[PDB]
């Protein structure tokens, strides 16, 4: 069974969780999921990035330390992972032992090829973004002040610090480019990469001079924010003991991360990764962001699979979107409530009522019937097209499609009317509504759980017939018990 390691990025805890970090690990949640009912064997991973100067300053306006504020925050971040139902098979935290050694070995791995040295720099810096930055980056306000690109205030400065030799990586990250073309997406992100590199690269300082990872043999240095902090993703795996059984998941097969971090996860952690001498992720892609605040309240007032559909659907994976009450209200009511869940209870009511509660057997497709039942198989192969490209959107598009289909041949075939004159006709649309239905219910599971979960046990699907395989393989039999169906979405109160 084919290895597939995922990973979100991991999220500052300085705070509460906003709902940038449950749009990210819904939509991480989906692709893991539905990788894994495509058969293969998975590793998801997502965590919290505890060290920085940002985590430190935030400890101070609360007057309490940087530990103690991370293992606080830290919970309402797990707490948010088991309220959006994510299926993550580990959590990473970058204050626990195992970190420590990762990042200390993934270093001593860069300076044993050569890429590491202490040497003195004469910049603008920023302390916030613990980085140095060029003139021509930075900007005076009407303030005064000169800030630099990330928005934070830059100052002067003159000292000593450990550098990675990023300049001499700028060709082997550019052919990286070329022979991999989709190892940064989507394409905004794509040139903006490669136009960054292809301008030149310097070298870059991954270390400051007390909340972070000792550089190894020189503890008056901690390292750089980044270099700890992307080291997650191999730590979660046993690096750097390569023989660990989680190791083969490595290298990644996608980092999903916003956009606003993609220069980090393009650029310099493939940089470390060549030097410390280990394989590349073969996807970087970034998400855009969400505009009108608590993720819970949200799942509180609108459901988590209505959430996570409207979230997933409405918002093309990588592209900037908007969500207010009234889209989502609307959008949830008519694509779940009205078009998949009434499809569902009235069909499997007139099964309940008219057919003594079980499946129906079905004669000779018609036409229509063979049209829509063959729509539902080719939803599946295009869902697969999708997800390779992290396409969610087309891929729940494609699979509601079937849904609205499914609405309109019901309708039109007016099972009602059969009822009266041809009660076996009544019965193979009734049949082929169900496995519509069912076939729907599998490819939806990775998107809306819960929700698939409740709609294939109305449909009296066992638990071991339920993977994409089971689409095209186990159809319903007519003859099988069904259970009273109840709503599996209600209308928005
Ligand atoms: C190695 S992913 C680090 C992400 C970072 N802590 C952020 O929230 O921006």
């Amino acid at each position: 069974r084919e290895k597939y390691y995922i990973t979100t990025a991991i999220a500052y805890p300085n705070g509460k969780p906003h709902i940038g970090h449950a749009y990210e690990l819904i939509a991480t949640d989906a692709m893991a999921r539905f990788q894994r009912l495509n058969g293969m064997d998975v590793y998801f991973l997502t965590g919290t990035d505890e060290h920085g100067i940002k985590m430190l300053q935030s400890a101070r306006k609360e007057g309490i330390t940087p530990r103690d504020l991370a293992d606080r925050n830290t919970s309402a971040f797990r707490r948010m992972a088991e309220v959006l139902n994510s299926s993550n098979d580990d959590y990473i935290r970058t204050s626990e032992e195992r970190h420590y050694k990762a990042s200390q070995a993934i270093w001593q791995a860069m300076v044993a090829n050569g890429d590491i040295y202490k040497g003195g720099y004469a910049g603008w810096y920023s302390v916030r973004d613990e980085a140095y930055y060029g003139e021509e980056e930075t900007e005076v306000r009407a303030d005064g002040v000169r800030y630099g690109p990330q928005g934070t205030p830059v100052e002067w400065v003159e000292e000593e610090s450990y550098f990675f030799r990023l300049s001499a990586y700028q060709d082997k990250l550019l052919d990286l480019y070329e022979n991999n073309p989709g190892f940064i997406m989507p394409a905004e992100r794509r040139n903006e990469i490669v136009s960054f590199v292809k301008s030149g690269l310097k070298d870059l300082s991954i270390s400051r001079t007390d909340w972070g990872i000792p550089v190894p043999g020189d503890e008056k240095h901690v390292m750089y924010v980044w270099v700890d902090a992307l080291t997650n993703y191999i730590t979660a795996l046993g690096y750097p003991d390569t023989t660990d059984e989680r190791w083969a998941y490595w290298p990644a097969n996608a980092h999903i991360i916003g956009k606003d971090i993609s220069r980090f996860h393009a650029v310099y952690w493939p940089a470390f990764l060549m030097s410390a001498q280990l394989p590349l992720p073969k996807r970087v892609f970034a998400h855009g962001f969400l505009f009108n605040i608590d993720p819970f309240e949200l799942v509180e007032r609108y459901g988590l699979d209505q959430l996570r559909y409207f979230l997933m659907r409405e918002v093309p994976f990588g592209q900037d979107g908007s969500y207010s009450h009234e889209a989502i209200v609307n959008r949830t009511n008519a694509d779940l409530a009205n078009d998949l869940g009434n499809l569902a209870q009235r069909s499997l009511s007139m099964i309940a009522k008219n057919c003594e509660g079980k499946v129906p057997q079905p004669g000779a497709f018609s036409e229509a019937d063979k049209a829509i039942l063959d729509q539902a198989d080719a939803a599946l192969e295009t869902a697969r097209k999708a997800m390779d490209d992290q396409a969610l959107h087309l891929a729940l598009g494609a699979i509601f499609a079937v849904v609205a289909e499914a609405n309109r041949y019901f309708a039109g075939q007016e099972p009602w009317a059969l009822r009266k004159t041809d009660p076996a006709r009544m019965g193979t649309v009734l049949y082929v509504t169900a496995e519509v239905l069912r076939r729907v219910g599998i490819m939806v599971q990775p998107f809306i759980p819960q929700s698939a979960e409740k709609l294939l046990d109305i449909l009296a699907v066992p638990a071991d017939k339920r993977q994409f395989a089971d689409v095209l393989a186990s159809p319903l039999a007519g003859g099988t018990d069904l259970p009273a169906p109840q709503p599996v979405f209600p209308r928005y109160v």
